[PDB]
C-alpha cells in the first residue's frame, strides 16, 4: 500500500512531511505527553529514515511497527 495517502493525511501545512511544530500539534492535538525539543528532535532522528530531521508517515512505518 502507498502510504503516500497517510502522508497526505499528516500533512497539516504541506511541506509533506511533519516539522517540529507539526509534530507536536498532531501529538498535543488529542494526547499530550513530553514537551521537550532535545527530546522531540532526538524522536525526529529515531524516526525518520534518513534521520533528516523530519518525520514523515514512510518514516513513521520505518520506525513504528515496519522496515523503512
Ligand atoms: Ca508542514
Ligand atoms: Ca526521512
Amino acid at each position: 500500500a502507498e502510504l503516500q495517502d497517510m502522508i497526505n493525511e499528516v500533512d497539516a501545512d504541506g511541506n509533506g512531511t511533519i516539522d517540529f511544530p507539526e509534530f507536536l500539534t498532531m501529538m498535543a492535538r488529542k494526547m499530550k505527553d513530553t514537551d521537550s525539543e532535545e527530546e522531540i528532535r532526538e524522536a525526529f532522528r529515531v524516526f525518520d529514515k534518513d534521520g533528516n530531521g523530519y518525520i514523515s508517515a514512510a518514516e513513521l512505518r520505518h520506525v513504528m511497527t515496519n522496515l523503512g
